[PDB]
Parts: C-alpha cells; structure tokens; sequence
C-alpha cells in the first residue's frame, strides 16, 4: 500500500516558506574522480533537491576555486562522504559523511538511505494528472506542472491500484537484477524458483527474452517481488524495497538485518527473521496461498507508527538534512588529516 | 595531584576475582612483524592486562592459524578488532570491531579506550613498590604482585615534592620533552613560550640539556609546568602525555583534544584550547607563574571530575566496561566486515 508511504514522505519534505528571506549563495565541489554520470546522479539525487530549497546552488568541479563544500568517494575546504552504496565512512578524509550506517558521530554524521532518494524520485514522478497516487495539493512536489504520461506507462499498476483489479489475479514473483555478483540473492531466487516459477526481467536469471524497460509496471503484475540487496550491511535498505510498495506488490526482503527499525515488519516478508532459507520459503508459500493474510500485508502502511502518526526512522526528513548542512556550514573546524 | 587520580583509576579496575582457576582459552593474532620487544610491550598493556583476568590468552603470528580474535591495524575473514595507537578513526569495512579515542557511538561495534587509561595501567604497576610516594589501596589487583623498591632511586626529586620535602614553588618553570619533529603546532608553541620564559627542552626537539632524558618522569618533577602538547588535533586524542604531567605533579599545559575537559577537570590545568590565541594562554601561564595560589590551586585540583563528591573517568571507562565489550564480541557470530569474494 503505497499510499500512506507517499503520505509520511511529503510530510517529511516540509519546511518553513522563506518569504523575508532569500536563497544565499553554496558553491559546492565535486571531487575531480567524480565521473560525469556520478555528477549527474549528485544534481538529481534528493540531498540536492533539498539543498536547493534553501541556497542557490553552484556545482563545480574545479580544485582551484575556493568552495563551500566538497563532494568525495574514497583541498583545505569542508569534504563530505555521500554514497549509495554499501561503504561505511572513513573519517580520516573526510570531515562529514552521509550514509547507511547506523551510527552516531554527533555533527559528523547522518544516516540518509537510498531509500529515501528513491521517495523522491517518486514523489515527482506521481505529480502527474493520470497518476494512481495522490500528492496533498500545494504541497512543494505539487509546485510543479504535473505531467500526463503516468496511465499511459502504467495501466496495469494503474489497474490494481484503482482497484480496477484483483490483486490476487497476477503471477507469483518477479526478481529484477542486473548485477550477478550477489550469490546470497542468487541462490535464494534458485531456491523460491524450484518452488514455484519466480520470473526475471533483468541480466539476471532473466525468463522473459529481454530485460524489462519499465520495473514499476513490470513489478505490478506479479504478488510479490524478490527485493535482495546485493549484500548485508546494517541499515543499508536502498531503493529495491520502495520499488516494490509503489508497484503494490508484497516485498520479500533480505539486506539490512534492522530494515524493521525502517519499515513496518507487517509489510512484508523479512528473510533476516528466519533460521534458514527453507522456513522463510514457507512463510512465502503460506502467504501466497491465504489469501487474507496476503491481502492483510498488502495493505498494511510499509511505515511503523508511534504517538499515532507513521515516521520514517529517526525522523529523517528535509529538515533533519538542512539542520546537518546548516551545522557544517556554520562550523569551522576542519576534522580530515592534514 | 596524582594520588587522587591513581585512586579512581585503582576503583576503576575493581572487578571480581577469577571464580575457578581455569581461564578460557583466547586466542589472539597480532603483527607478524613484531619482535619479542614488542611482544612483551603488548603483553604489558592494559588491555592485555584486563583480558588476562578473565582468559587463558595465547598470542599468534602465524599467518596459517586460526584466530579468536585478529587486532591491531595491520585475517582478512577472522573475528577483527582495530586498535592503534595513533590519531586514526577505525575503517569499519574491514574491522567487525574497534577500541579508538573517537567520541562515537557504534552499538556493540566500537569502544572508546583513550591511551592515557593505558598509560594509568603502567604508573600503577610503578608504583607496586615500597619506595613510592603514591600509594594503591591494600589488596588491590595492581598490590597483589611483588613489589619493586627502586622507584625512589629513580625518582628522588619527584618523591621529595610528593612527600611534602621540597618546595613546589622552588623549580624551574617549564618542561619540554618532544622527539618526534613533526608537530607543527607544538614546536610552534614552544617557540613562543620559550621566547617569554626558557623552556627547559629534554627530548631531541628543541633540545637544552645537551642530551635525552632518561626517565621523563624525574625530569618534569623538577619544574613547575610541563608542555603537554600531542602532535596533531583530534576529537578525544588524549594520549600518556597529560598523565605524565599529573604524575610528575606539574601542571599540564595542554593542546591535541579540544574536548579534553570532559575527560579531565579544567580546574587542573592549562587548557590551551579555551583560549582565543596562544599569546591569551601564554598570558595564563604567566600568571599562574607568578600567583603562588592560584598555581597552588591547580596544581592541587583533582585531575578528574566530579559528580556529587565521586570522582569519574569519561563515559566510566573501567575494567568492567572492557571486559564486558570484549565478551560481546566473542559471544556475537555477526560477522560485520566486508565479506570478500572475488568475481
Ligand atoms: C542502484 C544500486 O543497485 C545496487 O545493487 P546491484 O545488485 O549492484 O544492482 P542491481 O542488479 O540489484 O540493479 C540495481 C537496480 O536497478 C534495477 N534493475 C536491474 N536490472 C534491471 C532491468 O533490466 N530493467 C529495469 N527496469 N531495472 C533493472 C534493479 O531492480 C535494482 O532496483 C546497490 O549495490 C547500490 O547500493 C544501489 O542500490
Ligand atoms: C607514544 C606516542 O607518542 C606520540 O607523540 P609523538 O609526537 O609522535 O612522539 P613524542 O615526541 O611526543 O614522544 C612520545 C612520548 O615519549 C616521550 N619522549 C620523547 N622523547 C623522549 C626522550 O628523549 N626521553 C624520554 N624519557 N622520553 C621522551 C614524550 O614526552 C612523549 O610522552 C603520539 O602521537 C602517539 O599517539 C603516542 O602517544
């Protein structure tokens, strides 16, 4: 059930109107090894849609100007760490990092999951007229000219979220992946597949004759999706289990051994909370065959609730992330090794 | 003040008795490049100290034999801790666990053990003898060894002020000793100082004597303050220097660690990082110098703070504190390192 999530997530992207004041200059550099695709990635991800928000930007990346703050992956000016990958920080060169991790450094520090990079991607992508989703109106993603292709690319998604399908009328599970080193996710589809046909649409264990274009219509059409990260690392949860609640099928995941501090564990089925492989395929195959319990977790909020209200985990939110900037920016203390 | 502080550091390494002479086996890899020195360095330090109590621990250096435990900051899929002594966060990608001076918090992963808890471990075993002028509470874990008798031999000068027979006011006024050339900051401060008052240079930097100082502690007891600057700047770096000064009952006049106040009480020393220049500390200094109870009163302060009359190490870094972060780590199977394969 998509819907909620979308909910906590546009509320997690408010922020105080800046009438008075005015967007200040940030010049912000991006290491020299950055690849142009990776600067490409920076500039769309969400840490720099929030950003905005508050200064006016300028990217560069020349070392000889004097800047606000650089951009790295392993200068006298602040450096900070942002990967969407399984790597923890090493802050010895870095002053500031941006991570999975699930640790406390007090200013050095924030845990941003990818998954929440993802939210905004699809935020954006719902402020469409044929959309299935709704976007509370003047909301920021709402700002914008809204789009009309959302129906066209997704009829089938469209379908069972308009409840103009039966849900339990799809196929069994998809798996998309590209990346075959991940022997875990690897041998976990073999063994859920000689169970019962799990079907691939990417590089990976592919069944379909090609690679699917469009994961979100793709992941649609089946009851549940194998959502593997490619390794374990505690708190990393990336964009694969948001993909499965936005295409309203049931994620079957395995990554971050605590994903259960960051989703409502009705919501889906946790590999991490079985002794073997075999007792989560039949945890699988019960859901998949009661058709109460699998419409249950269907439509169970993918977010835990406290004090009546869904949260994402430690409040993560646009401003928990202009705070972290607002704090680097006002600190002049230099951490790295000089 | 030493003796106050040694006091809580003895409390600190209270725990009970081995229950059954038959200590569990712990098997611990360290650098194959160490040397029986350093091997008897490690097999004094007060981690190994504190393991001891409480495991039966054997050491490898053999590349090809399985580990409980592999340490240090050099296997590759063993059980690893990373333990250094320089001003270096740990690499979590490749040690499940890590001991550093870092204020951070890791869960179950990390352990904050400043080198100047090691450095108190060693002051303590020193004064396991009759001849000196700090004593370690009766029947104590550090008392219980055979005691040595040289100590006033090597120290008569440090006993003298201690023991109330000599006159602290009637010394030399700085200490410096420093062999590592590389320390910008420090040699930069020495500079300054020694240009409004000689700075007495025992190590190979900024050298007077004319020659290394054997025993740093005799040296430092002969002057009022001594320069206790670590060689680089880092969130909880606190290294044996400060102790140093504490146990040569000088006062330290200190820079590395701007937090260096939550570990110990303000009042005991010079903070050089709660000045807005070093010619504001300088000026400090000076009157300490010159102001007998105002020197007086630092160099009588206890060197840890308070709570509610009890004096605390940071966090309440103990015996206990380590030992139980180390049983966590045996008993836990997770393996948390970058679990390698090759494609
Ligand atoms: C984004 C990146 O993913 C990393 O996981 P990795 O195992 O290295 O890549 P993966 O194979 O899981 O694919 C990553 C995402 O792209 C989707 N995908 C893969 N293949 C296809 C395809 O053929 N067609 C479509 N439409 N989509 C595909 C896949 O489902 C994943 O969502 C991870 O290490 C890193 O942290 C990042 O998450
Ligand atoms: C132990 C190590 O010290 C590191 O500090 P560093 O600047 O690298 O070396 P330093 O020059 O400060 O010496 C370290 C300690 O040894 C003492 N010392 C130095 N020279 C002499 C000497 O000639 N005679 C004696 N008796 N003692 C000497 C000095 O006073 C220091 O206490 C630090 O980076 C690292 O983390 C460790 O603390």
């Amino acid at each position: 059930m998509f819907q909620p999530l979308l909910d906590a997530y546009v509320e997690s992207a408010s922020i105080e109107k800046m009438a008075s004041k005015s967007p200040p200059p940030l010049k912000i550099a991006v290491a020299n090894w950055w690849g142009d695709e990776e600067i490409k990635e920076f500039k769309n991800s969400v840490l720099y849609f929030i950003l905005s928000q508050r200064y006016t930007i300028t990217l560069h990346q020349n070392p000889n100007e004097f800047s606000d703050l650089v951009f790295g992956n392993p200068q006298n000016a602040k450096r900070v760490f942002y990967t969407g990958e399984n790597e923890s920080p090493n802050f010895n060169l870095f002053d500031y990092a941006i991570g999975f991790d699930e640790l406390d450094f007090n200013d050095r520090y924030l845990r941003m999951p990818l998954y929440y990079d993802r939210l905004h991607h699809k935020a954006e992508s719902v402020n469409d007229t044929t959309a299935p989703y709704k976007l509370k109106d003047n909301s920021l993603y709402a700002l914008k000219k809204p789009s009309h292709c959302f129906k066209e690319k997704h009829p089938n998604l469209c379908a069972v979220v308009n409840d103009e399908s039966d849900p339990l009328k799809r196929g069994f599970a998809s798996f998309v992946a590209s990346n075959p080193n991940a022997p875990i996710r690897n041998a976990f589809y073999d063994a859920l597949n000689s169970i019962e046909p799990v079907t691939g649409g990417g590089s990976v264990r592919n069944t379909l004759g090609y690679n699917v274009k469009n994961k979100n219509e793709f992941l649609s059409q089946y009851k549940f999706n194998l959502c593997f990260e490619n390794t374990q690392g505690y708190g990393y949860v990336t964009e694969k289990i948001i993909d499965a609640y936005f295409s309203h099928t049931i994620p079957i995941y395995w990554g971050s051994p605590s994903v259960a501090k960051d989703f409502n564990p009705k919501s889906f089925v946790n590999v991490h909370d079985f002794k073997n492989f075999d007792e989560a395929i039949d945890y699988i195959k019960y859901l998949h065959t009661h058709k109460n319990a699998y419409l249950d977790m269907l439509y169970e909020n993918p977010l835990n609730t406290l004090d009546g209200k869904a949260y994402f985990y430690q409040n993560l939110s646009f401003k928990k992330i202009l705070a972290f900037f607002k704090t680097i920016l006002e600190n002049d203390t230099i951490y790295h090794d000089n």
